[PDB]
């Protein structure tokens, strides 16, 4: 353990406090950190993941990043108050806090990420997964990130919390009945419901027959269609502890892609 130069105890507490005043914020912090890592290509070794390069054009304007200005701006306050933290570390830390606050795992945090200085390091568009595409696309994107199928499914389970917004993705609604709880219920809703066409959302999405108030994207239900992905959907649906543990491991790996010289924070 190595004590960071910013007051991490106070800062964790401030993040929890922000999240408690604005509930919809917790999940967006997770989506922020994920999208900042998802630009990586492990074959080309570029894309500048975990560097807060999304603060810059062109990356901030990519369609996949629509709406992430909100968590970005919410975190600005905290950057002013703890100027020693890099934006990159801040985004990651916020998401870790978000996850634990919502009843998810406690991910061991490493600090020391260097912020991108300008948009020239940004990778191309077309790196973020598209909700309308299915398993061959999802596998292509995650293999480009460096993940196997197991880590892929665990990661997508973050859809346990939060919701889609028409104004951001063009999709509408939450995946689960408690969008502020972090657990395996994304995998439970995925197997236990009958997913029918939602006939009134312009961008094709499914709804649960039982209530019609839950949704799934084509990229979510593709996990059931692909026999390798389905395997891990079943794994996590039937064992919440295993999902907690695999998610924590995959998320930490993810928010550590393309980083170097990090220090272990105290718990
Ligand atoms: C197959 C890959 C994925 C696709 C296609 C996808 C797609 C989407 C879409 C379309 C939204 C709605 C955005 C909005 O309207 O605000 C969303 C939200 C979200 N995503 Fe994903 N996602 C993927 C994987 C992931 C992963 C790996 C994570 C994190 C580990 C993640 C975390 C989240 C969270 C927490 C939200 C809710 C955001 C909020 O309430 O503001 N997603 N995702
Ligand atoms: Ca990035
Ligand atoms: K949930």
């Amino acid at each position: 353990s190595e004590e960071p130069p910013f007051d991490i105890r106070a800062l964790r507490a401030d993040i929890e406090d922000m999240i408690s005043e604005k509930l919809e914020l917790g999940p967006s912090l997770i989506r922020l950190a994920w999208h900042e890592a998802a630009s990586y290509d492990c074959f080309k070794k570029d894309g500048s993941p975990n560097s807060a390069s999304m603060r810059f054009k062109p990356e901030c304007l990519y369609a996949g990043n629509k709406g992430l200005d909100i968590p970005r701006k919410a975190l600005e306050t905290l950057k002013k108050k703890y100027p020693q933290i890099s934006y990159a570390d801040l985004w990651v830390l916020a998401a870790y806090v978000a996850i634990e606050y919502m009843g998810g795992p406690t991910i061991p945090f490493c600090w020391g990420r260097v912020d991108a200085k300008d948009g020239s390091v940004c990778g191309p568009d077309g790196r973020l997964p598209d909700g309308s595409k299915t398993q061959s696309h999802v596998r292509e994107v995650f293999r480009r990130l460096g993940f196997n199928d197991q880590e892929t499914v665990a990661l997508i389970g973050a859809h346990t919390c939060g919701e889609t917004h028409i104004e951001f993705s063009g999709y509408h609604g939450p995946w689960t009945h408690d969008k502020n709880g972090f657990d395996n219920s994304f995998f439970t809703q995925l197997l236990d419901e009958d997913w029918v066409l939602n006939p009134k959302v312009e961008q094709m999405q499914l709804m649960d027959r039982a209530t019609t108030k839950l949704m799934m994207l084509p990229s979510d239900v593709c996990l059931l269609l692909d026999p390798s992905y389905r395997k891990y959907v079943e794994l996590y649906a039937k064992d919440n502890d295993r999902f907690n543990k695999d998610f924590a491991n995959a998320f930490k790996k993810l928010t550590e892609l393309g980083t170097r010289n990090l220090h272990k924070a105290p718990a």
